[PDB]
């Protein structure tokens, strides 16, 4: 008649860690790589030529 | 060939004014007119001669 770790329930109880927790967070690639132009209004026309 | 108004496209651009857009605002006419009572609930009775 033996006492098992189920028979000695909760006075045996797990611990926690956060180790494994903290993931790194990457931002957007093309506010890094081109010109972040400041918008004042929904819309900016740009000229350009054409021919 | 010849250089139209809509092929030189925005470089022509467009302008604004607000010389138009201000409108005053009027006020009640009763509420100047008029004695303005307080009130802290919503009835209030006032007796007055009858006969």
């Amino acid at each position: 008649a033996d006492i098992s770790r189920a028979e000695v329930a909760t006075l045996i109880q797990e611990a926690y860690s956060d180790t494994l927790l903290a993931a790194a967070k990457q931002g957007s690639t093309v506010l890094s790589a081109f010109q972040n132009v400041n918008m004042g209004t929904k819309t900016t026309h740009l000229p350009v030529l054409a021919t």
